[PDB]
């Protein structure tokens, strides 16, 4: 009867592309961020403790 | 004792380029600027003195 009057409709929301799980930038050291506001290098230095002595 | 802890520091202000005062756009005759806000040429016209006869 209706071949004029029923509609087709189309979802006002796309469908995510799924991609995967990102992980990793969670699961680093993130403290350099802050000091790197600027410049193209980042010197991280680290303590040489000092010996035990008798 | 520190090769790697001790920084170099970066200065946040440029020197600006010490350049010649600009002196000559004061000196000369400006008062066509008045006329010359249009087009691409003015005309000045001078007077040719009548002659004396004898």
């Amino acid at each position: 009867a209706f071949n004029n009057f029923i509609p087709e409709l189309w979802s006002d929301m796309l469908l995510e592309e799924w991609t995967a799980q990102t992980v990793f930038a969670n699961l680093v050291n993130r403290e350099y961020e802050g000091i790197a506001s600027k410049g193209n290098v980042v010197h991280i230095a680290g303590v040489v403790a000092p010996t035990v002595k008798d």
